[PDB]
């Protein structure tokens, strides 16, 4: 048996992402993939690339908040729109922990990667295989673009994250999709769902035999260390921060 | 925390429920949730019954099958339809070792039931609310027929059963669709992930935060033995059942 961690939109989340790892560690995880969405806008910078860097990480994927953290340090970004400013600072935040080399290597990473696990083909991406970004993959998301993620090229089971929501459907072949959900940042628009906030993530067991086990996780880490932390750090939108972590919109 | 297991589609595959029931033992499972088609077309009789009556059963819903050995025990089958054929031979092979005060029994069950932890609300049934027949929720269904299992009435996790895939989607309102898939018939359209014909079967865990897991799992069982008891034990149907249970189709 190989036991996988699927970790995806940390948003730099260092205390959820402290937990999790935790989490992993005690369950015995043989290994990690990262799904993207690493930093940003969360607390964390050199401490979650030094948490993951302590990692067996086996494969790893661009999220659209990667680039996002690119374009922000290059300047590329529009001062114009409000969105655009706040992502700003949060890249500029980000920056004075972080070198402009690691946010190089950061982005240097492939949309889509493929495994195989004996007879499966397993798919990995942040979001579509081609594009990390948009709306396409969410809850009500069209069959058609579903299907994206297992064809053309194709796979038995796809993993994906970038909705913050945990998920196991299918490709109209019965190929398996599955999300991990979001460390950082959980969604939920089910109002009682949405006062647990607990981490999301999700572990993978392949064995001999094929794909033996799907476990959706949720873990408990202290919201009060990690806004306490957010202030001591003069983490940029405190009130935005604040809002995704107590009351998740 | 506790801790429950959703049973669902065992089809009277008595070693693959044994396997299941012995997992989850060991798991330390609280309580068990029936989803309904219980016996037929598989091995199963007297000790299906035996072993599920062994269990804290908190929750119970009515599959089509129950229907199915009803009107099959009363006479109400047409041998020139194939199909009815079929079935009028496995009401007969269960009717060897149960009687019809049991029959009753496993037809007096409601179609939908509630529960609530805390702030949580779960929908149950067999597939729709008021009809555990059809092919409204299968893995490319629409929507609007989703939506059913999660609004009028209304909760924030619906669990069915019936097509025998494992599932976790949503509700437009965000709600929790969960399905444990088959025990004893597991279905797969992709041929790679058809390879692996273990029991499917899940577990939800609720603590004083909400749900805080949803381990959907598979569990080996001897098939050549559960083939060797259906060569035993005259079950008809012999190369329709080795079929499924080898093959999956
Ligand atoms: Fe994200
Ligand atoms: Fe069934
Ligand atoms: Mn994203
Ligand atoms: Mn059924």
């Amino acid at each position: 048996m190989t036991k996988i961690a699927l970790l995806s939109d940390i948003h730099g989340n260092t205390t959820a992402l402290e937990a999790v790892l935790a989490d992993a560690r005690q369950l015995g995880v043989d290994e990690y993939w990262l799904l993207g969405d690493i930093l940003m806008p969360g607390t964390g910078r050199r401490r979650i690339l030094d948490l993951l860097d302590q990692l067996p990480i086996t494969a790893r994927v661009l999220g659209n908040w990667e680039d996002s953290l690119w374009h922000g340090v290059r300047k590329e970004l529009d001062s114009t729109r409000p969105s655009q400013r706040y992502l700003l600072r949060q890249c500029q935040y980000v920056l004075e922990e972080i070198s402009l080399e690691e946010i190089e290597v950061l982005h240097n990473q492939p949309l889509q990667i493929h495994r195989q696990f004996g007879d499966l083909t397993v798919g990995i991406s942040h979001h579509l295989p081609d594009k990390n970004w948009g709306r396409e993959l969410i809850h009500t998301g069209k069959q058609e673009e579903f299907d994206r993620l297992v064809t053309h090229p194709p796979c038995d089971i796809a993993v994906y994250g970038h909705i913050h929501q945990q998920l196991l459907r299918y490709g109209t072949g019965g190929q398996l999709i599955v999300n991990p959900g979001s460390i950082g940042q959980p969604f939920f628009l089910d109002a009682q769902l949405r006062k647990d906030l607990r981490a999301q993530y999700m572990i993978l067991e392949f064995d001999d035999k094929g794909l033996v086990d799907m476990d959706f996780r949720r873990v408990d880490y202290d919201v009060a260390a990690e806004l306490q932390l957010a202030k001591d750090l003069r983490l940029p939108y405190f009130e935005v921060y604040y809002e995704s972590l107590v009351n998740g919109i």
